[PDB]
């Protein structure tokens, strides 16, 4: 983990596509499969990118997943998050209401 200057993207992912075992990993010629998690990832400034990303377990479905990402390798490292441990900004990203300038004066 070179640490140098990072300056590495994070995507909020949520996880709605769920349990795609692509048995096609069989390689060797066993019974082991990977998961597949294809979704669109929202990132800090405000775009949709188009990833797919296999894992070797089934991870937390209906959360909020934390997708790392650089040029080179494209993903690699992420985390399993709910809104609540995330920032409230990101609800004023994505989820904005009217009427929310609610204020006394």
């Amino acid at each position: 983990m070179d640490l140098n200057r990072m300056g590495k993207d994070e995507y909020y992912v949520q996880i709605t596509v769920d349990g795609k075992e692509v048995h096609s990993k069989a390689d060797n010629g066993q019974k082991y499969k990977d998961y597949e998690y294809k979704l669109t990832g929202f990132d800090k400034d405000g775009k949709e990118k188009e990833l797919e990303f296999t894992a070797q377990k089934n991870l937390r479905k209906e959360a909020f997943l934390r997708v790392y990402h650089s040029d080179k390798k494209g993903v690699s490292a992420w985390e399993e998050v709910k809104k609540d441990e995330l920032p409230a900004k990101v609800k004023e990203k994505l989820g904005v209401k009217l009427e929310h300038h609610h204020h006394h004066h």
